[PDB]
Formats: structure tokens, C-alpha cells, sequence
């Protein structure tokens, strides 16, 4: 016998393979970090919002932290822990395949009935614009998310139900060289 598969450093990368953006030498680095600030390890809704305030202060990232924080967790604790808290923050950057697809749909069913709905695409959909600007790119450019809202939904759901499933997702959106630019607006820059 020997190591098993629960611990913290090291277990993360034979786990975070495939992705680990954060060699050790980082997680690392927060790790003792971290456990200092809060020798329980315990990041609670409040600082996963209060770490994005700071990171974008012109904006409103409220729904934001709570949809993600929401739709995350695995231990229903109410609370996320470093190797959890990270996890988001990888996800945010660089991917796969289809894996950061199916993950991106989960987030957005608000609810959970396997269906997502247009009340909970404009809510998060809002929450991704109210948050980051547009002007840092290049050309000035704007639009109510209502607008882009509108245009998700309708190459969405193109198939008139009220409701979307996660298959229709895959579908619309692996193809229709579109809605990837706003679903990925939320799921994380590049
Ligand atoms: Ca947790
Ligand atoms: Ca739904
Ligand atoms: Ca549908």
C-alpha cells in the first residue's frame, strides 16, 4: 500500500492533468498562504466575491461569485476549500474538448431540471455583462444584454420547447459558430 487519493499537493496533479495551469509552484504558494490566513481552510461566498470586487471594481460581479459558487461545491458545505477554491479558478482558464462544454450548460440550469430556461439564461447571461466592460479590447462596441440574450436563446432553443436540454446545447453550440463567443464570455477568458 502507500498514497491513496484525498490529499492536497501532489494528488492534485495527477488530478489536474490535462490541465493544471498552476504547477505546483503556485498552488503551492498559496496553499501555506491560504491555511495562514484561515487555518481551517475555508474560502466562504463573501471572499470568492470579495477576490473579484478587487479584480473589477468598476463592475458588479454579485450574481456572479453566487451562480458559479452555486452550481459548484461537491461537499455541499456552503464553503469552498483550496484545492475546490482553485478549481474554479483553473476551469476559468484553458480547456479540452467537450468537458468544458457540458460543465459551462450545468451552470447556466439555474434550477436543475435537466432543462435550462430562458429566466435563467438572461439572469446569468446579465451577470457575465454586468461584470467584465468591452472597452479594453479594440473598437468600442456595446449591447443590453437583452440583445445577445434574445440571439442565445434563439439559436439555443431552436427547436421551440420553452425549455433547453443539455443535448440541444452541445448541438447548437459545437456547431453555430456563435453563441460559443458569449457562452465562453461567461465560462472564462482564453
Ligand atoms: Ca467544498
Ligand atoms: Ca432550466
Ligand atoms: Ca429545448
Amino acid at each position: 500500500m502507500g498514497a491513496k487519493t484525498s490529499k492536497l499537493s501532489k494528488d492534485d496533479l495527477t488530478c489536474l492533468k490535462q490541465s493544471t495551469y498552476f504547477d505546483r509552484r503556485e498552488i503551492q504558494q498559496w496553499h501555506k498562504g491560504f491555511l495562514r490566513d484561515c487555518p481551517s481552510g475555508q474560502l466562504a461566498r463573501e471572499d470568492f466575491v470579495k477576490i473579484y470586487k478587487q479584480f473589477f471594481p468598476f463592475g458588479s460581479p454579485e450574481d456572479f461569485a453566487n451562480h458559479l459558487f452555486t452550481v459548484f461545491d461537491k461537499d455541499n458545505n456552503g464553503f469552498i476549500h483550496f484545492e475546490e477554491f482553485i478549481t474554479v479558478l483553473s476551469t476559468t482558464s484553458r480547456g479540452t474538448l467537450e468537458e468544458k462544454l457540458s460543465w459551462a450548460f450545468e451552470l447556466y440550469d439555474l434550477n436543475h431540471d435537466g432543462y435550462i430556461t430562458f429566466d435563467e439564461m438572461l439572469t446569468i447571461v446579465a451577470s457575465v455583462y454586468k461584470m467584465m466592460g468591452s472597452m479594453v479590447t479594440l473598437n468600442e462596441d456595446e449591447a443590453t444584454p437583452e440583445m445577445r440574450v434574445k440571439k442565445i436563446f434563439k439559436l439555443m432553443d431552436k427547436n421551440e420547447d420553452g425549455y433547453i436540454t443539455l443535448d440541444e446545447f452541445r448541438e447548437g453550440s459545437k456547431v453555430d459558430p456563435s453563441i460559443i463567443g458569449a457562452l465562453n464570455l461567461y465560462d472564462g477568458l482564453i
